């Protein structure tokens, strides 16, 4: 078995240069009182390809020749990177293209409950040409969404969001009354990831009444404005049904519109239902439950640069990277690493390098305890605002509306891009320097004496 | 913000809640990060994230947002306990149909809250669905009852279905593959895709599938009885899933209700299954779990146990749920997992903090897998009670030492002799296949029956 | 054309010349003798048209002469280590005639149906046919076939367009 499974003189730039394998690195540790280092990642790769626990009589030259190995480990950093032959992964017989499904259920399905392993994570993963190629990717993008709002089709620039607050609870009006308040000052908005056909809020009522609230704001404002509507479903054809309604409801404004899926929780089987009924509606992956296995907390699973990656290839036009450390949720400043893999047509992950051979981007929607006093830094750190940044909290729980909310985000991002001083940029722009009052426990912290530079009371 | 005031009301009674019928109840183990919030201000927080808040105070709110919360109402910080109550009105619903879905339900329950960065961990054990929420689930179409009847077993009681695994994994081409089914099927009853198998450019799925329905003829003709089969129809795209399966029905032809459908549930998601439930009731769902490990192991503090993702997916409609070995086999799996295959199987049942009547709605299969074979049988049945359900031995059917066959009929009178209550070793000197169990796994043979070797 | 040359392994920037034919005769080769000549044509080229009016004539029809090119672009591949494609004609009046051949070519061409495209005498079927293949196989490069246009194309017409 560590000698069929395991084949650490192979290189990798080989196994690269070869284009025949999938290759995916772990950080893994046995568990104590089992197999070293070498004969449980030789067992890790049995379980993910073509073995089971013991010898049996069935296997034959042929499957031996399709067995995953493992080709290189670093037991003192516990890492384990095992190739997988690329013909290992299931086709659909209709078109004869890839499923992640299956890329999932191999690299990271029975593996996640070996007793002889106390735990294993994928960090990183590397699509060969013949495998990548078979892949959807994106057909939509926000060089889409930038055409809608008039801007450039290249570096079109920062999408001003908001998700309607609060999460539930809005009727049909009160609904769209928040979307034309919102909608006076930003670009887009998205449905909080469960908003859908609630008792109180019914879908066809709530589509209706936002799809009214678009056309009085945009003839009010004279700008285009865009709604990512969430169309999850258990059943196929209820996510059929609603993305069918939608389109036929916003008519002259159906080019507007973006579909949410609640990717990790409904799966990928959910993703490729809108990306493969609705490829020209830029398809919004909303990552709720993601975090009990990505966290750095958790040892098993897969890490969010795993997870944007693959929404890339199943198609996403969007995935939700996270704030990378700058809002409420986990994450860390090297998460930017995450946002190039999805924009970039070549980009590095913590182990392997990825051509994408001209697959389109997935935009990085940035959300999580936002607000325009957080926004320069986190800019500072990524490099860039081609993007979208919805702020739920940060726009409604502005001291003057979501109107005013929605101008200090934009204003916020100007201020980035003019390599201004938030404090002093403030002073200029009253909506920006409202925010500073709307959330004075951020503005202790980011800007130590704004109360004194802007000459507002208090503290 | 502090927002235990709004969203944490521990004066509300549990009995109350229940008897309202009003609220679904999670019971979640949750440690609250050092130097952020103490622990009811972090239960209401994560209440507020999971219902219909964020992490600041919004223009938005009104009264009748207030009245939808989800509530804190039992916490027991001593023991890392947290119940919260979610409005039954909060759930997402068809617009089809007017039927829930699990989706709306993980958002929820178990969605952004794994995210927070104040929250250590958090993880739901249990939760209860009243039956205003629970009457509008698919709930399973097919059953073991459906499997017994095409074997000619009693529906009621109809007992145990000896399974298989094709192994290798991945590998066999089109007619090797279709000669292990034969083989086994010469002394078992079911079997099994290995979750993975499907269309890979060696082993064409219409290839396969085809060279299968021929061993399966060729099997029954041969011993006269019934032979069932479970092909994975797990893919991405929902038109591949009914293809897959619209092909193999139409193959089987008059073997049509020997199939039951395999979908990968866990990696493929809750769409995938409702896919198989919804476009084919009338064959048996057989969900197979891989990648829950993730989040259902001891050692993950996050998502939640193999206790609550078995009781969602009686719910989805699974006929069968892989439940594990409840600690006699290869994977992570303890003895009192015997509550969960009660949960699945029972009108009315416990778990570690609800009850749960079940209105009727169909049991779910445990379906009994992984490192198992003929010795380690006997103490797992004890374990659990009865016998009413699947067992598939994969490396205990093809790795016996006399091959598939002799590895079935070893499975085979494991449970017989486990049902006549005979001791396992006593029993082997009249039953060769089972005997012959006992020197293909020496090392299983020298813990369970240390003087096996006479 | 940057996903042929992604499926001919080429750069998917300026990834050059695709080297093509047309089955002829343009009607006339029954099913073997026509994959016969594409196993030939692909020894030496890459990518292989129907001629315009090819589909499922008495004399070869329609899915017998797609297995069979089917099995002649394995064995070229096969043979030269390189990928190859093919560009079927799935015109029609019956908008679910032109699913059916469509989605009979891909399940036929399994693990290579990402090397088919689609061809379409755009100008004679007319728009509506070119949108059934455009809509429904979006990731099947859509080959415009103008069979017809000089009737207004030509300088000799002084009508319609150009
Ligand atoms: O429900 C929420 O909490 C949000 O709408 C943010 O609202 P706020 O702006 O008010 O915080 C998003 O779903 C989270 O950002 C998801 O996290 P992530 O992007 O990390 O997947
Ligand atoms: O691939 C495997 O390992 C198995 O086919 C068992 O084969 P063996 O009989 O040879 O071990 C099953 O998928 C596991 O039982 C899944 O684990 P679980 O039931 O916990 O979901
Ligand atoms: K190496
Ligand atoms: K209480
Ligand atoms: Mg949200
Ligand atoms: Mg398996
Ligand atoms: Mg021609």
């Amino acid at each position: 078995q560590s000698n069929r499974y395991a084949n650490l003189n192979l290189k990798e730039s080989e196994l690269i240069a070869g284009g025949r394998h999938v290759l995916c690195a772990y950080i893994m540790k046995p568990k104590a009182g089992f197999g070293n280092f070498i004969q449980t990642a030789a067992h890790f790769a049995a379980e993910s390809s073509t073995g089971t626990n013991v010898e049996v009589s069935t296997t034959d030259d042929f499957t031996r020749g399709v067995d995953a190995l493992v080709y290189e480990v670093d037991e003192a950093n516990s890492l384990m990177k095992i190739a997988y032959p690329i013909e290992l992964f299931d086709r659909n017989v209709i078109d004869g293209r890839a499923m992640i499904a299956s890329f999932l259920t191999l690299t990271i399905g029975n593996n996640q409950g070996m007793g002889d392993v106390e735990y294993a994570k994928m960090y990183d993963f590397y699509v060969p040409p013949a495998y990548l190629k078979l892949f959807d990717g994106p057909s939509t993008t926000i060089k889409d969404l930038w055409r809608v709002l008039g801007r450039p089709v290249i570096n079109g620039g920062f999408i001003v969001g908001t998700i309607i607050k609060p999460k539930l609870g809005l009727r049909p009006q009160p609904f769209a009354n928040a979307c034309y308040d919102f909608w006076l000052g930003g670009d887009f908005i998205k449905n909080d990831e469960p908003q859908g056909n609630q008792v109180f809020a019914p879908f066809k009522d709530t589509v209706r009444a936002v799809a009214d609230a678009m056309r009085r704001a945009q003839d009010k404002t004279g700008e285009a404005k865009l709604f990512s509507f969430n169309i999850t479903a258990d059943d196929h054809y209820e996510m059929l049904a609603r993305g069918e309604f939608i389109l036929e409801t916003f008519a002259d404004n159906a080019d507007h519109i973006a579909f949410l899926v609640d990717g990790y929780v409904a799966g990928p089987a959910a993703v490729t239902t809108a990306r493969r009924a609705f490829p020209k509606q830029y398809l919004h992956y909303h990552r709720a439950g993601h975090g009990a296995v990505t966290s750095p907390q958790s040892k098993r699973g897969y890490t969010a640069f795993v997870l944007s990656k693959m929404a890339r290839l199943q198609g996403a036009s969007g995935i939700h990277t996270g704030t990378m450390g700058f809002g409420k949720m986990e994450g860390e400043a090297a998460d930017r690493a995450i946002a190039y893999m999805i924009t970039e047509d070549a980009a590095d992950g913590p182990y392997f390098h990825q051509e994408w051979l001209g697959m389109n981007p997935t935009t990085p929607i940035i959300s999580g305890g936002m607000n325009a006093l957080r926004m320069p830094g986190f800019f500072d750190n990524l490099g860039h605002s081609n993007l979208i940044m919805t702020a739920g909290g940060g726009a409604f729980g502005h001291v003057d509306g979501g109107a005013a909310g929605a101008k200090s985000l934009r204003q916020a991002e100007q201020c980035w891009k003019q390599g201004a001083d938030p404090v002093e940029f403030a002073k200029d722009h009253r909506e920006f320097a409202r925010a500073f009052e709307s959330f004075p426990q951020d503005a202790d912290k980011l800007y130590p004496n704004w109360r004194a530079k802007l000459g507002v009371e208090d503290t």
